[PDB]
Formats: structure tokens, sequence, C-alpha cells
């Protein structure tokens, strides 16, 4: 079964998109949005709460099936300090590079699942003894939703901040494989 850290982000997701929908999804923003605001810069749970937030059934859906796979496996054979630290850089970073273009209104796991996909890949790429790796066919749909989101075939995160996630996961994938 899922370790503790996919569990809990699983049920955080749930909650939350369930709040979205009771509230509106403008209201929950309000309370949890990137700081939107320089009367909000120091209400610090905002730098990582954006990432719990999702607008449609796809993207939740989707979103929690590859952190349910990638970070329950990460979890599994690394341990959840490891995953606790990419999500938190990834969300951090995906954030950062999103609010800089689009300003401080989106949401989603999407950039800490680029970086746990980088992360997989890199690692069994550079280390196959690890026991982590992404599959050839998961290679393959993983390529073709970054597709997806890079031609717009609508999402909260820009390309960038996708990017950003990414690069999360390579660097990490890459420090470790030493
Ligand atoms: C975030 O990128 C939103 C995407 N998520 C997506 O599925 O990417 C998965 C890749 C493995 C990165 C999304 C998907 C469906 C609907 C809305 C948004
Ligand atoms: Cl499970
Ligand atoms: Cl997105
Ligand atoms: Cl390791």
């Amino acid at each position: 079964r899922a370790g503790p850290v996919t569990w809990v982000m699983m049920i955080a997701c749930v909650v939350v998109f369930i709040a979205m929908q009771i509230l509106g999804d403008q209201e929950v923003m309000l309370w949890l949005a990137w700081p939107f605001d320089p009367t909000l810069k120091f209400e610090f749970w905002r730098y990582f709460t954006h990432a719990l937030m999702h607008f449609s059934l796809m993207h939740i859906l989707f979103n929690l099936l590859w952190w349910w796979y990638l970070g329950g496996a990460v979890e599994k054979r690394l341990g959840s300090g490891k995953l606790i630290v990419i999500t938190l850089i990834s969300a951090l970073l995906s954030g950062y590079v999103q609010q800089k273009f689009s300003g401080p209104w989106f949401g989603g796991l999407s950039g800490v699942v680029y970086a746990l996909m980088g992360y997989v890949w890199l690692r069994g790429e550079r280390d196959p003894q690890s026991g982590i790796y992404l599959q050839r066919g998961l290679i393959i749909f993983a390529l073709i939703w970054i597709v997806a989101g890079w031609f717009d075939l609508g999402m909260s995160m820009a390309n960038g901040a996708h990017i950003a996630g990414l690069a999360v996961g390579l660097a990490m994938a890459f420090v470790d494989s030493l």
C-alpha cells in the first residue's frame, strides 16, 4: 500500500478539492494561493499550499495517479524523507517560476509530478542498481502528457513552471546517482 507521505498528500488534495466544490475555487484560493498581496507575504504555508488545489476532475485525477505511482515507488524504495524533500523543493521552485511569469493565481501538483518523473527516469537511467526506474511504456505516456502541456492540447501552470519542476527532479537524481 501507499506510504504515509503518498497517502496524506492524496487525502489533503481530495479534502481541498472538496472544499473548492463547496466554497468555490476563488474562496479556497483566497486562503491557499501563493501570496497575492504584500500583506500576505509572511503567511508561509502559501509558498507550498498552492500545490494542493486542483481545478478540474482531470487535473486532480491525472496528478494523483502519477503521484500515487511515482511518489509511492520513491517512498517505498528510497524512504519518506526523500519524497518529502523532492516535493518541497519542486513545489517551491515551480510555484516561484509560475507566479513570476503569470501571477499568483494557479495551483496543482503538476510541478511536483514533473520532478518525480524526472527523478525516477534519470535515476534508473544512470543507476539501475537503485531499483528505481521508469518503464518504457511509462516514459511514452509521460512524454505524451508533457506534449499535451507544452502545446496546450488548458492547465493551471505554464511550460516554464513544469520545466522548473522537472529540473528539480533531474538535479536530485543526478546528485543521488553519484
Ligand atoms: C499538470 O501538469 C497538469 C496535467 N497533469 C498531467 O497529467 O501531467 C502528467 C505528466 C505525467 C506530467 C493535467 C492533466 C490532465 C488535465 C489537466 C492537467
Ligand atoms: Cl495503495
Ligand atoms: Cl498545471
Ligand atoms: Cl538514494
